[PDB]
């Protein structure tokens, strides 16, 4: 029949939360390609969006041009001013994600897999939000020719599309700042694969004695941070899933073409 009713049929309910650990009671109406890829950024607003642990957008956020844009104040990991880290708020478990970004000359982002809201207790029985970098994983996203933490870690393992400071993305295939790549991260039944720019660079495997070892090795060891070391070695938490999201790392940056496809 109409225009209306064929849209209709190529849409798939997608549920969403709308903050704080909260259920995903609500649902979007999100075009789906015959391919099976769910367009989850709509070019003009932020359906199913919301800072990480928020119940809202921050305003360091916005759209531009048909892309979901970071606005930086060039101050890192500090996420001062109405920043923080963004998340589509629909838990995903085995899916394919594409997208695209631009960076800033000098800049640095990410896009964030399988993430948890995570709070703990401080001395005074109050809930704080601990940072969605110690339950997910990290695809980098970098100017690897300016941007310093291109030459820190090892092997180039803090490189575009690496999983960050613990697997380098080879070939580094990435375009250079100010040019469109496209990032490609595959979860599958605990296999995962980064891909750039069409290329395969990464594959590792969650939840076996070789991730545990790599988490040994990082930042979020069992020594060196507990919580970060509990989250991440079982990772995506009882149910194995969690939030795709994007990095206020201070920087500005652009993502665009959205879209996730649900495997079984
Ligand atoms: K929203
Ligand atoms: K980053």
């Amino acid at each position: 029949g109409s225009a209306q009713e064929e849209q209709s049929a190529n849409e798939v309910a997608v549920s969403y939360s709308k903050s704080l650990k909260a259920a995903e009671m609500d649902s979007l109406q999100l075009p789906v390609d015959a391919d099976g890829y769910i367009t989850i950024f709509d070019g003009k607003t932020f359906n199913g969006w919301r800072g990480y642990g928020k119940d809202r957008v921050p305003s360091k956020w916005t759209i531009e041009d048909g892309c979901i844009k970071f606005n930086g104040s060039g101050g890192g990991e500090a996420q001062d001013g109405d920043g923080g880290d963004l998340i589509f708020a629909h838990k995903f478990k085995n899916f394919e994600l594409e997208m695209e970004w631009k960076v800033s000359k000098g800049g640095n982002s990410g896009i964030f897999y399988l993430a948890q809201e995570v709070t703990s207790k401080d001395k005074d029985g109050n809930d704080v939000l601990e940072p969605i970098y110690i339950s997910a994983p990290e695809y980098q996203v970098l100017d690897n020719d300016n941007h310093p933490d291109a030459k820190l870690g090892k092997d180039n393992n803090r490189q575009s599309a690496s999983l960050y400071d613990m697997i380098p993305a080879v070939p580094q295939n990435a375009k250079p700042f100010g040019e469109w790549n496209k990032a490609k991260i595959m979860v599958y039944k605990g296999t995962v694969v980064h891909g750039q720019n069409d290329e395969n660079v990464l594959e590792y495997h969650l939840w076996t004695k070789q991730w545990t070892d790599l988490l040994q090795a990082s930042k979020f060891s069992q020594d060196k941070w507990p919580l970060a070391f509990e989250l991440l070695n079982n990772c995506g938490g009882e149910n194995h899933e969690g939030f795709i999201g994007m990095q206020d790392h201070g920087d500005d940056v652009w993502f665009r073409n959205i879209r996730v496809k649900v495997l079984d």
